[PDB]
């Protein structure tokens, strides 16, 4: 049962999850002085125009939006990226306030929240493999800051009182991801880690430059959603990211 309170936050979870502390841990604070243009990257490739979108579950840590994933419909490729990683979820981090929320931070600044669309790489055949390779998977990860409304957003926001806590489920086809990809695909890119426990190092971390905005009304929406099953006590979904962790032997490189 780790989460993100006092008793089983990011500061306790390398009692049982000692990797925690590792070489390689995401997210990183960016500093964009010490990050380098990179002319090595080819273009980031984004192909979600064949996306199927299943369903979209409260894993008691977050929402996730689920996708097919048993054949190459949406992938990502090129930038730093060897080769194809298929789209098989996207989630968000988030915060109580519009002053904090995102995971990863731009010269410390803190977006309020953070869109993650996890990808895994083909050559290991399924999720699992790939989460025991150090090339296995890639995550685009996108800010948000709270100004306009985005469009593309609101069929999610519209589903989330459906699946209010622990457990809960529904239908969510024909949904279509590209309605929150901001203009420009401009990104910064190191090797890191999945964000919550099991923590494993195996993340290829592609984080856009550009931050989308979201309404004040749809980050509230997320902020209703609960951590609890139903029956019990209400803590509401807020504040669901690790901080930063130290850069370590790293080099964060800039697409632009
Ligand atoms: C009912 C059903 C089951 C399986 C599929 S599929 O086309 O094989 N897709 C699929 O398994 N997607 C999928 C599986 C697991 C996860 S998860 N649990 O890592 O979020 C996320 C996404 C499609 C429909
Ligand atoms: C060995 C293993 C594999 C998979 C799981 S899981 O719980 O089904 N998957 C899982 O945790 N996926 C996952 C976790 C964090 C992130 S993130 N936030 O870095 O984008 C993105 C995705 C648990 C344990
Ligand atoms: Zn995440």
């Amino acid at each position: 049962h780790w989460g993100y309170g006092k008793h089983n936050g990011p500061e306790h979870w390398h009692k049982d999850f000692p990797i925690a502390k590792g070489e390689r841990q995401s997210p990183v604070d960016i500093d964009t002085h010490t990050a380098k243009y990179d002319p090595s990257l080819k273009p980031l490739s984004v192909s979600y125009d064949q996306a199927t979108s299943l369903r979209i579950l409260n894993n008691g840590h977050a929402f996730n939006v689920e996708f097919d994933d048993s054949q190459d419909k949406a992938v990502l490729k090129g930038g730093p990226l060897d080769g194809t990683y298929r789209l098989i979820q996207f989630h968000f981090h988030w915060g109580s306030l519009d002053g904090q929320g995102s995971e990863h931070t731009v010269d410390k600044k803190k977006y309020a929240a953070e869109l993650h669309l996890v990808h895994w790489n083909t050559k290991y055949g399924d999720f699992g493999k790939a989460v025991q390779q150090p090339d296995g998977l890639a995550v685009l990860g996108i800010f948000l800051k709270v100004g306009s409304a985005k469009p593309g957003l609101q069929k999610v926001v519209d589903v989330l009182d459906s699946i209010k806590t622990k457990g809960k489920s529904a239908d969510f086809t024909n949904f279509d991801p590209r309605g929150l990809l901001p203009e420009s695909l401009d990104y910064w890119t190191y090797p890191g880690s999945l964000t919550t426990p099991p923590l494993l190092e195996c993340v290829t971390w592609i984080v856009l430059k550009e931050p989308i905005s979201v309404s004040s009304e749809q980050v509230l929406k997320f902020r209703k959603l609960n951590f609890n099953g139903e029956g019990e006590p209400e803590e509401l979904m807020v504040d669901n990211w690790r901080p930063a962790q130290p850069l370590k032997n790293r080099q964060i490189k800039a697409s632009f």
